[PDB]
């Protein structure tokens, strides 16, 4: 079935949406620890009315839930060697999720699940492996759990 | 003196955030003006497009009114450098960047929303208006020897 | 006594040293955490050759133990709008040393005293209160004891 | 010939050296503007007393002026997803010296030729482009310069040795 945004309507491929807790504000690029600055790593910004860094869905025009999906992000300028594209750092511990990905390449590919109880909540959901947070340098950084409530607000 | 008004033609009131967003990129934040000073902080326009800023509120030595005195304050739960979040001119600098640390009861603090060219709702900040400099994070509020703005709620 | 240098010289005032860890590379600054950038803590660093900021000494020419002394970075940059001399940040829980006070105030007046293992060798005690170390955001920095951090002093050349 | 270090020594390969200014302090790793964090340039410190961060060089024992050499700094810790060897940033305008080479590639490869009237003083030349230095965001950040192979625009350095 479809994801929604915070409005009620279907999410769309190819549009700017912020992820935004579903439990501050949204979600950024920052670095997870002092020991990388690239890939970066995906924090929620402690700033209250920070909206986050818009993303944009890919399938490989609706984005329905339960289908392989890969999240980027939308940005003007980007000082890593490599892309946008959120993906797990399968050689760390903590299993971050960070970008330079390949949204073609299944390394990327998320799913996008219903979370409890209240409408247009989702969770991220590897393949049953579930995005959550780890506390790191700049707050709460997403990671692979062995789950981290998100709502998509519409980039107006 | 007639009311300063915010992007939905509402009159900006006092001890109120709001976003000073660009009229001419996002809004204004918190950046070190060059690698040689880092507190206290001057205040750049984000590149990134869809950016807020960092919400602002104002206060007067509940309206908020034009060719009057006010003092600009940035709203941040945290806050690094060991002085104040009140708009200031820094005296010293030769650029006059437009720098944090203020005292908002005092006139080194002062400055007067005045109407800006065409579109309503557009401000600026002044015989000496706020301009913007090229620096090191990207435009920089400078005192010139106009940046036009305007004044979003924060819902 | 006079305080020595590694090459078993007396220190001098207004004479540029390397505070080294007589225990990584020297002192440095960095902040100490993320809600702090100024003023600066010292850390010591990581990287192996990394002398240390060079600090100078001054008296409120011969640097003496269990003397009134303050201790200043000599840096030709510094962005913080405070001093390059050392003194302890009173607010914090942790104690840390940190930059910005004044050199000729008794709030930066710190004794160099004898440390245990071999000559040459000292610590920072403030009036006793011994400077040691915590973990801190970029590694161990200099903190006001209720473990003390040996040091020593290397002349720069 | 040999490349001698400060102590009128040879250089030898596997070995760590700071690779100091021969005209401030040594080279060191550093972004080269707010658009590229990896992978990093190299600048010339503007702090008096610091070393540099140490190199080691390797050849494709003894260093040998204008033969293919590889620099890599050493390092305990590397925030970037690629190596600590120098190589020429082929896409930026400026020519930026950039870590993150292969040592054993020729994209890698610097020879190390004699500057001017001083002993122990050399210059990096890339095939004739010597290593020069412009004005970026920390401090003079090393280019290849254009160049018919000339000390006017060459950065001038010695080694020295890591004791
Ligand atoms: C808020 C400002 C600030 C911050 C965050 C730092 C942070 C640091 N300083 Mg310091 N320093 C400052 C102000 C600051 N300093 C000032 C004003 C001076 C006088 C000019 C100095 C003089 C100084 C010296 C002489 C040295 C340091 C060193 C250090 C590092 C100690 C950690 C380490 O040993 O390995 C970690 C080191 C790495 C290089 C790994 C990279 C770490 C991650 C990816 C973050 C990138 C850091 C980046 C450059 C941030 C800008 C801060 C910059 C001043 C370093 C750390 C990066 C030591 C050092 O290591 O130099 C590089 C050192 O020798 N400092
Ligand atoms: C290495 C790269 C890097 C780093 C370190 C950061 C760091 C951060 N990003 Mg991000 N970001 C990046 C890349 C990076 N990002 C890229 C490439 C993009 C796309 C262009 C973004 C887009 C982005 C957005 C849209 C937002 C962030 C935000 C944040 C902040 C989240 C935590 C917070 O709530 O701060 C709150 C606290 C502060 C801002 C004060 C910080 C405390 C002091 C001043 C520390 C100063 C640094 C110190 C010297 C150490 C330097 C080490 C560093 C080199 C690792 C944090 C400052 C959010 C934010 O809060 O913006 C400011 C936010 O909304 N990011
Ligand atoms: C030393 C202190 C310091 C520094 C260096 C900065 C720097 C910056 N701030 Mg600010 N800020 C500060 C204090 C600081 N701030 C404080 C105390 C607050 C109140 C909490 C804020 C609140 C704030 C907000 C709300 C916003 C900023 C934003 C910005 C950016 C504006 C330029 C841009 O559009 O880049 C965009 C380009 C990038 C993010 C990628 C550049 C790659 C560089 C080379 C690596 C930079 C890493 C990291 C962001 C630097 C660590 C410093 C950290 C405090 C931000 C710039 C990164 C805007 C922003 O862009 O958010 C991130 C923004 O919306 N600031
Ligand atoms: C992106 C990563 C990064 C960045 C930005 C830097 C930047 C710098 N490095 Mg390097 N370095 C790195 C990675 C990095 N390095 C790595 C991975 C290593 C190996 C572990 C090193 C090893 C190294 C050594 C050994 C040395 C440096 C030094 C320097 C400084 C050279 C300019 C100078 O003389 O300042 C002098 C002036 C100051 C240090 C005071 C300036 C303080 C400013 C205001 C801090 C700015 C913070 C602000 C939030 C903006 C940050 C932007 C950032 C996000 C890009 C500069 C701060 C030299 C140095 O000077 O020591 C720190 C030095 O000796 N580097």
């Amino acid at each position: 079935e479809p994801v929604k945004d915070t409005n009620g309507n279907p999410l769309k491929i190819e549009t700017r949406y912020f992820i935004q807790p579903a439990s501050g504000g949204g979600l950024v690029p920052a670095n997870v620890d002092l020991s990388h600055l690239c890939p970066l790593g995906i924090v929620r910004t402690s700033l209250p009315y920070q909206p986050g860094l818009p993303v944009t869905i890919s399938t490989p025009n609706d984005v329905l839930t339960n289908t392989n999906i890969a999240i980027t992000f939308d940005a003007p300028i980007w000082p890593c060697p490599s892309s946008k594209t959120w993906t797990v750092d399968s050689s760390s511990e903590e299993k971050y999720i960070i970008t330079g990905g390949d949204p073609k390449s299944g390394e990327s590919f998320f799913r996008i699940e219903k979370y409890g109880n209240g409408k247009n909540t989702y969770k991220l959901v590897r393949y049953g492996k579930s995005v959550g947070s780890t506390k790191s340098l700049w707050g709460p950084a997403l990671v692979l759990n062995d789950a981290f409530p998100i709502k998509f607000r519409e980039v107006d």
